[PDB]
């Protein structure tokens, strides 16, 4: 079972010997630094919260263990065991913590304060920063999300430009991200925060997160279709992968079944297996059941395009209104090799070049979606912004002389519209003077318990594309 | 309560029905593909078949929630329920699956065969594939580990250069990557293959896990010192820093204590604060308990260079045996911002070729160490080889035009030693003829059963420097 006590930086165990003496209040604040990503989805908090902040997260045992465990970590008694004690006897083991934040979903610039961590409690002072690597651990879910919303901006603009609509343009970024991933727990996560902003996914793990922590109005968040793997194909043996094919299509005739055609030779099976040998398979097809060719080899780009050239001389291909060819609506392409946001623009420019509309492909993405991200990509950073020390409120901050962008905020903050309908982070308590709106933070945990809760339909809103 | 029946890519619920009809035996392997890294250590897979895959996975309820969830996801009912009720009710809902695998902390050249996996039931054709995804999962732990040992064969060679022995050198990286990483999960599992190679960490979760899955002779297979962070430090005032300094030194001055150095400004702070406002609390310090400076911004090696220059000015520095400086034993420095395996190697030749010893350097690494890896930056790969159709065994690959470094092996594969003493991976069967000796690899996996196991000692034992 998951120990509290156990889950922060082995060091922040000795950090309530190393505040100034007679300090009652420890405040501080996340934000994804300012310097291509100048706005972040803020997403993921509401999950921390009910799984490990939320209710009786201290007991006798609890703090047994953690005793036990640092007095060999440290080969030292420091683990403060009075300062735990105290929560368990007069809080029945509730944080005496407040979290205020911003309603999840929200799209903020860079540089805001996302949310605020204080003690409720003088004796808790120390309790504010123990739980910040927890809480840090909110970057991973914002840094999906935005990644992910970044994604199907470059794909909302090249689909209007070589269509003229946006139709299906959740569907277009699929979540291959599973098996790519560092653990169970992260798949479930970053799936979650990659269904912010689309609706095809093949990591399950996503749907069980969502409907325990956030809840949607509909039965599940997220929908994928029959794919064939490499295994499902080359199992048949190499002289038989139009036996395969044809197996595949004919058992998944009446639903859209994505096919990976690249297990021998790729553009073989474009040009003589699909395009020839079952040709007859496929044009019979419905526009709601169509045959999605899949790629998962070479050159991201030189694949696609010849894959598209490959099928628009054995398929008939029409031209929108926009001027740009469009393949029958019973044959499509996946992308799902390769593909980072990267990659993803030089490939729908790339079409674009080619006079392919963007109709024409969908994408999946695994380890660019979910894996290759860092806590450094939005520079998101959890500091002290405020102290009280002998009664007396003290503003406080870091200023690094290397690095000027490692300066942080100061005081107690608050998050505001500004009056042409942006955002501002108002330091040194000045949000209180009344000069801009409500403080657009709103307590979402306060001792031990949940305030404030969103729905996923909710965020999904709040995280639309303008 | 984790449901291995929807803990899978969702396609892999559609692949019963892809196989050639009258498939009694799926059979497939993971390997680290070839073509630096060119052994990797295997560990984590131990961690994986006892936490998700042993004894009854299967009961009715589990079946039930899986069937409406796929029926939602899929908008059909596509879900393979007459086969997982067939494990439930034959087999009390163990895994009919043997694996194989080569022992934990053994270091293998890329290419080579790690585990196989296979259906012992005839009925079960289809499971092999569907815990593809779950298995696939241990490159995590693999690439950590690898990465790891990778740092540690850097910072032997220069250690040893320039100080003549390896003393201390399994505390030279220390693990503080717990808020740059995804998960709790992902945070246990990294941290745990980390200490494979090295005894430093920050983050407590790979105790536990290490504790529960592997276990050791010691009570603690990591350890770690009391540290010092910005807010702990800025917490006293900008124009307090040495009292803040002086606090945390005297609270700490019986045991090694680190102290984040660069608030404000890291050059001031070595030479006035630590070199002469409080140099008498440093220098009556012992060498078991050595202050170790921590800057934590800037150019990596423009700042550890500068502030060992500023330290050996302030400082009695001596001259070891090998010619390099040496600071005196109560003073260390402790560089973990921007470490990764690329600046590890930059620091160290650049503090050789200006005369200083690694004796007085240690390193810290976060999202380098634990977040920013891939599961293609060793190639890692789960392939089908082998099946059985109409009682005929059939060699099966992948092999696609435009990626011959994607091909996978053929048929039925085993490890053996050559005669030089090095590894090779048999295809086909050919490792039943014994032409080398027996195959490596041992059953770790069968019928719901964990049949061969390893403690953390053996494998800290297999993944030992040359």
């Amino acid at each position: 079972e998951f120990n509290i006590l156990l889950a922060t930086d082995s060091y922040k165990v000795t950090h309530y010997k190393q505040y100034p003496p007679n300090t009652s209040k420890v405040y501080s604040y996340f934000e994804c630094r300012e310097k291509k990503y100048e706005e972040t989805v803020f997403y993921g908090l509401q999950y921390i919260l009910n799984k490990y902040l939320k209710g009786k997260v201290v007991t006798k045992e609890k703090i047994q263990e953690a005793k036990d465990v640092y007095k060999e970590h440290f080969q030292d008694d420091v683990f403060n065991e009075k300062g735990w004690n105290y929560i368990l006897e007069k809080y029945d083991g509730h944080l005496p913590i407040e979290i205020k934040a911003v309603p999840e979903g929200f799209v903020i610039p860079r540089g805001n304060v996302l949310f605020t961590v204080e003690n409720t409690d003088p004796e808790c002072y120390w309790l504010t920063n123990w739980i910040e690597t927890i809480l840090v651990q909110s970057w991973y879910p914002i840094t999906v999300a935005t990644n992910s919303r970044e994604q199907k901006k470059i794909l909302a603009k090249y689909l209007l430009e070589t269509s003229g609509n946006l139709d299906g343009l959740e569907y277009k970024l699929h979540d291959f991200g599973y098996r790519g991933v560092s653990s169970q727990e992260t798949a479930g996560i970053g799936a979650s925060a990659h269904l912010v902003n689309f609706k095809g996914t093949d990591t399950v793990a996503g749907l069980a997160l969502i409907k325990k922590y956030y809840g949607t109005k509909d039965p599940v968040p997220g929908y994928s279709v029959p794919a064939a793997e490499h295994s499902t194909i080359t199992a048949w043996g190499k002289d038989h992968e139009k036996d395969a094919f044809e197996h595949i299509v004919t058992q998944f005739s009446s639903v859209p079944v994505s096919v990976v055609s690249d297990s021998y030779d790729i553009y073989n099976a474009c040009e003589k297996i699909w395009g020839e040998d079952l040709r007859h398979l496929i044009v019979s097809r419905s526009t709601q059941a169509p045959l999605i060719i899949r790629p998962d080899s070479g050159n991201p780009l030189d694949t696609v395009l010849k894959v598209l050239e490959i099928l628009g001389k054995k398929f008939p291909v029409t031209e929108n209104s926009k001027g740009y060819k469009l393949l029958p609506p019973y044959l499509r392409v996946i992308q799902g090799d390769g593909v980072d946001i990267n990659t993803l623009q030089e490939i729908v420019e790339g079409m674009k070049q080619k006079m392919w509309s963007i109709e024409n492909i969908a994408f999946g993405s695994g380890g660019g979606l979910l894996q290759k991200l860092t806590r450094d990509l939005l520079n998101c950073s959890f500091k002290c912004s405020y102290v009280v020390t002998n009664g007396l409120g003290i503003n406080v901050f870091k200023d690094p002389v290397a690095d000027p962008n490692k300066r942080s905020k100061k005081g107690r903050l608050s998050l505001h519209r500004t009056p042409a309908g942006n955002f501002v982070t108002l330091e040194e308590g000045k949000g209180d003077l009344e000069e801009y709106g409500q403080d657009l933070l709103h307590t979402v945990f306060k001792n031990g318990k949940v305030t404030k809760s969103y729905s996923f339909d909710e965020i999904r809103k709040n995280a639309q594309l303008n």
